[PDB]
């Protein structure tokens, strides 16, 4: 259970940082625009 | 009180995934 | 430490929803676009 | 093993906080 919420809260900041590149590869795009 | 903390997190984990999806079809409208 | 926890997560839902809405406005905007 | 999750959960809200930011700017990009 522990265990679980450990990798929940993990595969949560991976998100985190997938998201975080995917906006900043938008934001990258529209600022050469 | 474990199960419900996981139970959170399993929420938020969904909507990330809603956000992800948002993201997806942000890009397409962008011709990214 | 419990009711801090709970605090936190509901903060973290809290500003995923202004989150999405946030891209929702966005899209909505680039879709009629 | 509460406090290391309260831990984990300032991370993830920075992350939120700083995926708040972003926004901000592409926002301003977008003339919104």
């Amino acid at each position: 259970r522990m265990k679980q919420i450990e990798d929940k809260l993990e595969e949560i900041l991976s998100k985190l940082y997938h998201i975080e590149n995917e906006l900043a590869r938008i934001k990258k795009l529209l600022g050469e625009r």
